[PDB]
């Protein structure tokens, strides 16, 4: 099973057995080596009903549309992260690679499902160095039970693996993706994934 290039699919974070946040993305690649999807500026965000074990998804500060520059997400099937191509909202300049540690993506009839795992890594565009992010925030959340011990050990190992890869110059992703730009017609997507009535 695969999705076609340009298909509009759901990108979901699933928490407590239900959608936490979901938003439509366009498919750029759906291959055994790469799932690449695009979240465009102005796209509608769907949030699940409270309460969640983790509280409301933090993108709820933007209300119900993605206000910033579009995000290309690059995923190597089976890995416990994806890599986001982040650009400057004002200039469109490529700024950084944002490694979002999260559950390996699951294919669903509607798209892909994952779940944020708090630890992030950031590689600036110049590729001089990289930084770990939110490790202690992660650990506090693991201590209060947001992650089980088995989950938290998997998360720590995944983040360590990616950091070791980057530091060895063996980052899996093709950095030429930093020059990709969406087709001109790839604008805001307005699809809601809400299931009213519950
Ligand atoms: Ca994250
Ligand atoms: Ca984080």
């Amino acid at each position: 099973e695969s999705f076609a290039f340009g298909a509009v699919v759901e990108r979901r974070d699933e928490l407590d057995g239900r959608p936490w946040i979901s938003y439509p993305v366009r498919v750029v690649a759906d291959t055994p080596e790469l799932v690449a999807v695009h979240l465009s500026h102005g796209t509608r965000l769907t949030f699940g009903d409270d309460p969640f074990s983790w509280g409301p998804h933090p993108w709820q500060l933007f209300g119900d549309r993605w206000q910033s520059a579009g995000i290309l997400q690059l995923h190597r099937p089976g890995r416990g992260h994806s890599v986001w191509v982040l650009r400057d909202a004002d200039t469109g300049a490529f700024r950084e690679w944002y490694v979002n540690v999260e559950a390996p993506w699951r294919r669903t009839p509607t798209g892909f499902s994952t779940l944020d795992h708090e630890i992030d890594l950031v590689v600036p565009a110049d590729s001089r160095t990289f930084r770990w992010k939110d490790v202690e925030k992660f650990e506090e959340r693991a201590r209060i039970g947001h992650f089980s011990p088995e989950e938290a050990t998997a998360i720590r190992a995944e983040a360590a693996d990616v950091a070791r890869e980057i530091a060895a110059g063996e980052q899996w992703w093709d950095t030429r993706w930093s020059r990709w730009e969406p087709p001109a017609g790839w604008n805001a997507l307005l699809q809601s994934f809400e299931t009213e009535g519950s």
